[PDB]
């Protein structure tokens, strides 16, 4: 008999799995919302602003209307090589945002000394990457990376239709602090990293007035063989690709069908995104460069550290805030927790998602979110910020690993807004101007310097319908 080759790899399941990390897809977790699990392991947050702050020149009109194609391609050109780069290494990409990337190495308490040095010598490649490369005239086209390592607890939460994940505690606050420490092309290691880490392998230097360290080198002892290391470290590494599937970069590209799993999975990705994974969308109509107006909501909690307090907190406030978008179709596009503050990236006006209105309903949405979720238990503050324009939307990342995403000036802003405006409703000049609200349901804000942003025009304060 003949022996036709090729497994078949392109199954639905398949596809949804390129949405989401290892940690999601061979989770296998109870049904209770929320639902908290605990663990030890490196992380790597790689900023990406460098090359995603080109987003704005891309909707001028050089681009000839096709700035969201040319952006998405340029884009994943370069996350694409990071992506494999962190997958050959043995890491999990947890999730992307428009500035940043983060990964997981899972591993026993005893194996973070070693794995350390393998997540060292991968942001190591990556910097490796983009040595001599630019457009144009600027080679800004460059990453920052902070790695931290230690305790990490893991949180989802959901209802029956739609799930999402975070990882949270100090080794996640740590990582964020190490990478916003990074300069172009640094390698920062956060304190409790340095302390776990294999000692003998690396040079670093002091960060001022700071414990974390900066790695100025890698520079293995006499006999040391870096391959032959992390063949022994992959002892460690579940999910490895290995064997007959050797040339694969996800274990997940093996996915069978299985229809309680698909069950499960398809309920962490929007649903524009299924419908084109089941191929009844165009596999191009979700970049756009789109007018849509971002709520990006900020909650702090009382005790930033005790995970069993934040879970059902961050459960509640969920459950509220999907009744309050489901309202006007306003999605939850990324949940984000560093800081001890738990965000949440609304957008209104996704694709298939118009109808007018939208600032007026923002703004409402906005104010319904904030007055309950201040009084949900545990929750300290809510802040959220709302931002309107033109913002590129869609797939990035790699064929194996990719997440729909939105990137602009305006999420930017609605991002800080929520940081530097604490414990109230704020927006922008377009948002406001566009709701032709009375202008007494507004207070116009003193400007603050916001990191990141040049320009914000005038912003406001949404007070709301009353005095009270
Ligand atoms: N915490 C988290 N658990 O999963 N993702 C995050 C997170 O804050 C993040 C932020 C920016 C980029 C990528 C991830």
């Amino acid at each position: 008999m003949n022996t036709p080759k090729e497994e078949f790899q392109d199954w639905p399941i398949v596809r949804i799995a390129a949405h989401l990390p290892d940690l999601i897809v061979y989770g296998h977790f109870s049904p209770e919302r929320p639902f908290m699990d605990y663990f030890d392991g490196v992380l790597m947050f790689v900023d990406i602003s460098g090359f995603t702050a080109m987003t704005e020149k891309f909707s001028s009109a050089m681009y000839m209307d096709r700035g969201a194609e040319q952006l998405v391609e340029i884009l994943n050109y370069h996350i694409s090589a990071i992506v494999e780069k962190v997958l050959i290494f043995g890491g999990d990409i947890l999730k992307f945002a428009g500035d940043a990337l983060l990964a997981l190495w899972r591993v026993e308490r005893k194996q973070l000394k070693n794995i350390i040095t393998v997540v060292i010598k991968c942001s190591l490649e990556i910097h490796g990457l983009f040595e001599t490369q630019e457009w144009e005239e600027g080679l800004d086209i460059r990453v920052k990376i902070g790695l931290a390592a230690g305790h990490i607890s893991m949180l989802v939460f959901g209802d029956e239709t739609h799930s999402h994940f975070l990882v949270i505690g100090q080794a996640v606050d740590d990582v964020r602090l190490a990478q916003n420490m990074a300069q172009m092309n640094d390698v920062i290691l956060s304190p409790n990293c340095w302390q776990l880490c294999d000692r003998s392998m690396i040079e670093i230097e002091s960060v001022p007035d700071q414990r974390a360290v900066k790695v100025n080198f890698l520079k293995p002892p006499p006999n040391f063989n870096f391959d032959e290391f992390f063949t022994k470290c992959t002892t460690f590494m579940h999910y490895y690709p290995s064997g007959e599937h050797k040339n694969l970069l996800r274990l997940a590209c093996t996915l069978k069908p299985d229809p309680e799993l698909e069950m499960s999975l398809q309920k962490y990705v929007m649903e524009s995104i299924l419908k084109q994974i089941d191929n009844k969308q165009l596999q191009g109509y979700l970049s756009e460069l789109r007018p849509v107006t971002i709520v990006f909501v900020n909650l702090m909690f009382e005790d930033q550290d005790k995970a069993e307090e934040i879970g059902p907190a961050i459960q509640d406030a969920y459950m509220h805030i999907t009744s309050v978008l489901k309202i006007f179709q306003g999605q939850i596009n990324k949940v984000f927790m560093f800081d001890k503050g738990c965000s949440f990236l609304c957008v209104f006006g996704f694709p298939g998602e118009k109808v007018p209105d939208e600032l007026t309903h923002a703004l409402e949405c906005a104010m319904d979110i904030f007055d309950f979720c201040s009084q949900v238990h545990k929750i300290q503050t809510v802040s959220i910020g709302v931002a309107s324009g033109i913002v590129f939307c869609g797939i990035v990342g790699h064929t194996v690993r990719h997440e729909y995403t939105v990137i602009g000036q305006k999420v930017n802003l609605a991002a800080r807004m929520m940081m530097y405006y604490p414990g109230i409703v704020t927006c922008d000049s377009v948002t406001y101007n566009g709701s032709n609200l009375p202008a007494y349901f507004f207070k116009e804000l003193p400007k603050k310097v916001m990191k990141g942003v040049a320009d914000s025009g005038p912003l406001y304060q949404y007070w709301g319908r009353t005095e009270k």
